[PDB]
């Protein structure tokens, strides 16, 4: 209980009843960028740190895509408690997206609907975003070890998809600690896609070499070491495509994938037969928990996972770990639980781990 924390989730309770939800995200993200917010500054059981590869994480939970999709107040949603945050997904040129509103949300059934179309700044603006937060977190204590992923798709009409998530790599990966491949949204072909994957790790590569300078320098990013690949998977698909998904990432020694993006397949929300879009939140977690474990079967527990969504409590949490989660990513708790999210969670993980037996987090990740 960090005073401060209590009371802003007064004031975002208030906009939560009242106010359009985009709009107060961005008010939100605005008194961020200004930074005007709560910093947990409490040290992160040891016990709780988590890895995927030589990627390290100070603690298991980080901020989901389309957040903070241009990268404007990356410093205070780390700040809140957060090992990581995966901005994006960015295009390579500007977006308005679809028409507004565009978000909805529901309190009773902690969920929220959305179909925004990939709305961002361009890959540009964001990258020089990314530039000025890694300028900063050489000169901020509370900054230092903390994960930046960059989350890159195509525009709405483009031409090829590997040509875009080219340009976006050549812009901003050298300040990304890793890519997350976004081909998943609501708003595919095994071959298609293992030419995407590949086309991005062989690009990522190519700015290796074309530099002069050593790596330490290559990479101004937490890493110092190139981004590492992860694909983002909507959970919408048969028992078949899983399948053959699987084998694919295998194929390309994928370094990460994050299951899950949002679905259409729910219809069950009084609020949500008016809208369109893919949804998000409670009524999301059960879904993309067996998709976890399918995923987790029809790859022999080769390709480490990231977890997203309708993770809101340690609880939560663990079921995507014991499914074998690595690492989570909150999107809708910070909607609806608010600030205290990440110190919540974090507290209530730490708790549930000593009961259950596990020494440290990495001992319970795919534990049925
Ligand atoms: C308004 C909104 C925008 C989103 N934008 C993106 C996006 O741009 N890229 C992406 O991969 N996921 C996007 N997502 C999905 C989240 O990243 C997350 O995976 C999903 O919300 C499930 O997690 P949750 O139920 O805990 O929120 C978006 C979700 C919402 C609600
Ligand atoms: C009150 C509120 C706040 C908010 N966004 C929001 C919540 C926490 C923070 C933090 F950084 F934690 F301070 C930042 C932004 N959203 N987002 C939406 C959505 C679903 F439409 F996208 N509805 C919202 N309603
Ligand atoms: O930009 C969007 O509309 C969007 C992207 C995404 O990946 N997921 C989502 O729910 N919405």
């Amino acid at each position: 209980y960090n005073p401060e924390f209590f009371l802003y989730d007064i004031f975002l309770k208030f906009c939560l009843k009242y106010i359009d939800g985009e709009i107060c995200h961005d008010l939100f993200l605005l008194l961020g960028k200004y930074n005007i917010l709560p910093y947990d500054t409490s040290n992160d059981s040891i016990y709780a740190c988590t890895n995927i590869k030589h990627l390290d994480f100070i603690n298991p939970f980080g901020v989901a895509a389309g957040f903070d999709k241009n990268g404007v107040c990356i410093d205070s949603i780390l700040k809140l408690g957060f090992s990581f945050i995966e901005i994006g997904t960015i295009t390579p040129r500007g977006q308005t997206g679809n028409a507004k509103p565009r978000i909805f949300r529901d309190v009773e059934s902690r969920s929220i609907i959305n179909s925004c179309g990939f709305n961002n700044m361009g890959c540009d603006k964001v990258t020089e975003n990314l530039i000025l937060f890694r300028k900063r977190q050489e000169e901020d204590k509370l900054l230092s070890k903390h994960i930046v992923g960059v989350s890159i798709g195509k525009n709405k009409d483009t031409v090829n998809i590997v040509d875009d998530l080219k340009y976006c790599i050549n812009k901003i990966g050298r300040y990304a600690d890793y890519i997350a491949i976004n081909v998943s949204s609501p708003n595919q072909e095994a071959g298609k896609l293992k030419n995407i994957i590949l086309s991005v790790k062989e690009e990522i590569d190519n700015l290796e070499k074309n530099n002069i300078m050593n790596d330490e320098f290559l990479w101004f990013n937490t890493t110092k070491k190139k981004p590492l690949v992860f694909v983002k998977l909507a959970p919408d698909l048969n028992q078949e495509q899983k399948k053959e998904i699987a084998d694919v990432l295998l194929e390309t020694n994928i370094d990460g994938m994050i299951i899950s993006n949002t679905t259409t397949q729910i219809n069950d929300i009084k609020s949500f037969e008016n809208k369109k879009g893919g949804v998000s939140g409670a009524k999301l977690k059960d879904i993309s928990t067996k998709f976890i474990c399918e995923m987790y079967n029809y790859t022999n527990k080769q390709i480490p996972i990231i977890a997203s969504g309708g993770i809101f409590s340690g609880l939560d949490a663990l079921e995507k770990i014991e499914a074998g989660a690595s690492v989570c990513q909150l999107y809708s708790c910070l909607v609806f639980n608010g600030m205290k999210s990440a110190v919540q969670i974090k507290r209530e993980l730490n708790h549930l781990l000593y009961q259950r037996g596990y020494y440290n987090l990495k001992e319970a990740i795919g534990r049925k």
